């Protein structure tokens, strides 16, 4: 049982909302092919060693992204920095989760409210094809993801989101309430009911891809996800969004792995844990994909449009294609049903870990924190729900777009480019070799040590770069954001970007002594600062920089 049981639990952990909820509208943005040849090659080239690398740290060093840094004093604003992405990202991850609930909520009845039109919320240009360049917005479906649910037709932009909704705000509470409760008595709350929660996904990804191949217009929108428009890897969008999707998907870069794994066994082998979880990461994304373009494919041939312009390029792409599918199904209420407790169960489960990470992370930093657990829970969750509020409001989907674009951006790339390159070259790839060898028995490959000091450094370097000098001012469909917006976006992934510095500042004002030892106590782990006495600094030494 001791294989079976870890198979289970790291196939539960390789499949969240990202995959089922992100990956699919920003693989039909990238025109599709043609995002999952980057998506690859920075899944293995920058995602596996991060993986590993952030696995590794918090399984020997026993400590969260904050106080990890023992080891290299000065990038504890990196630390801080992860804590923040990931407080970020919890705003509107639940707001997914919410909507999943209001779907769940909505789907207890024999005729769903997306089959078609003639409902209050309904508009006149509504369109059945039953009965009877934009991204079209008059099917059932997308009526009652954008009148029924969000009320979107009720703001004219982010300048004027409005009021809560009341419906998205009752199922907001139940979330926020129900994470509350799974998170006030301590980390330990796996191997009850996660067992459902690994297999009901992979079952549903079955079933959907089984009978969306064999729909009427899947084949083209098979043909159209397998072909790669080699124009559109030229322009550099595609490497972006897959670098933010690998990083996201994962989930390197947000202090949740090194919070993990400092629970895990002394002993543990996160090499092996890494390349399961990546492995299946790549083909759970390649599956929806596929299931996703004919879908799409699908909706193309019944609507009568081109497959580019047949639904939304934004977050809610899912949200109309899935009850498209299963609205084809036989007995389409038992399977919507399945599906969308399916996604409560994934977003729930996720997001617990998403939100223990910050509760770890700050709980290590802060011992009256550690006391006080409850309370601590009850704050962060509190915050939570309401910049979640904020996300809930008539415009709430323009807010939910600019977050889900600028909190884990250019933000997480630099933060785990900083992570990098503090552990490989300031603690030493060496060391990392040693005390990985230490803890499994074996020291890493010359593949795993050169993409930690040299491959994945310049790789997020160049791509934080070209995400900096090519960007897009921000959009929603054909709705264009005004430029405050943009600013307040950049603002937003700043507040994160911007604590390593500070901190470095901070952490050399307070230190005393001269230049050259407070150079040496800030790059010099802090159970060895009696040698900075000695003068027998291992960084100030060529060997140390030259070394692999
Ligand atoms: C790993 N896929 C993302 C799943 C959810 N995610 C969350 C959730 C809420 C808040 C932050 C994050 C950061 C990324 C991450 C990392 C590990 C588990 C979950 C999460
Ligand atoms: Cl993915």
């Amino acid at each position: 049982g001791k294989k079976i049981d870890f198979l289970l639990s790291v196939v539960g952990f390789a499949v969240d909302l990202a995959n089922v909820w992100r990956f699919p509208y920003l693989c039909y943005k990238n025109g599709g092919g043609a995002f999952l040849i980057p998506y690859t090659l920075f899944l293995i080239i920058a995602g596996m060693p991060l993986f590993y690398m952030e696995l590794a740290l918090g399984q020997y060093n026993r400590e969260g992204a904050a106080t990890v840094w023992k080891i290299c004093p000065f990038f504890k604003g990196v630390g801080y920095a992860v804590i923040l992405i990931a407080l970020y990202v919890g705003f509107y991850y639940n707001v997914i989760i919410a909507w999943s609930l209001y779907y769940l909520f909505s789907s207890f009845t024999l005729n769903l409210p997306w089959t078609d039109c003639g409902h209050t919320w309904n508009s006149p240009n509504c369109t059945d094809p039953k009965l009877l360049y934009s991204k079209y917005k008059f099917t059932p479906a997308a009526e009652f993801y954008e009148r029924g649910v969000l009320h979107l037709h009720e703001s004219s932009g982010i300048h004027d989101i409005g009021l809560p909704q009341w419906q998205l705000l009752l199922c907001l509470m139940v979330v926020v309430i129900v994470l509350y409760f799974s998170l006030w008595k301590g980390v330990k709350t796996s191997g009850k009911v996660v067992w459902i929660t690994a297999t009901l996904p992979y079952f549903v990804l079955f079933v959907l891809l089984v009978h969306g191949v064999t729909l009427p217009g899947a084949s083209n929108g098979i043909n159209a996800y397998l072909h790669i428009d080699f124009y559109r890897l030229k322009e550099a969008t595609v490497w972006i969004d897959a670098a933010t999707q690998i990083f996201f998907s994962l989930g390197a870069g947000f202090g949740v792995l090194i919070a993990f794994a400092s629970y895990n066994k002394f002993d543990n082998n996160c090499y092996r844990d890494a390349l399961l979880t990546s492995s299946i990461n790549c083909i759970t994304s390649f599956v929806s994909g596929f299931a996703i373009f004919s879908i799409l494919g699908y909706m193309a041939h019944e609507h009568k449009v081109n497959i580019e312009d047949v639904a939304t390029e934004g977050a809610g792409l899912v949200f109309i294609l899935y009850p498209e599918a299963i609205s084809t199904l036989s007995g389409s209420t038992f399977w919507a049903v399945v599906f969308f407790v399916m996604l409560l169960a994934l977003g729930l489960d996720s997001s617990m870990g998403g939100m223990e990470a910050v509760i770890t992370g700050l709980a290590d930093d802060f011992q009256v924190l550690k006391r006080h657990r409850k309370l601590f829970t009850f704050g962060v969750t509190f915050s939570t729900f309401l910049l979640a509020l904020f996300c809930i409001t008539k415009g709430g989907i323009y807010v939910l777009t600019l977050l889900d674009t600028f909190a884990a951006g250019t933000s997480i790339l630099f933060a785990v480019l900083m992570e990098a390159i503090g552990v490989s070259w300031f603690y030493g790839v060496d060391r990392f070799s040693n005390d990985i060898q230490q803890m499994m028995g074996f020291r890493p490959g010359l593949y795993w040590r050169l993409c930690w000091k040299f491959v994945s450094p310049a790789f997020l370097l160049f791509v934080v770069v070209v995400s900096i000098i090519n960007f897009k001012p921000l959009t929603y469909d054909d709705y264009i954001f005004p430029p405050w917006a943009n600013w307040v976006g950049w603002g937003i992934a700043l507040s994160s970007m911007v604590l390593v510095p500070i901190y470095v500042i901070y952490k050399f004002l307070s230190t005393q002594g001269s230049l050259w030892e407070r150079l040496a106590y800030g790059i010099t782990p802090e159970n060895e600062h009696h040698l900075v006495a000695q003068r027998d600094i291992r960084q100030f030494q060529l060997q140390h920089w030259l070394a692999i």
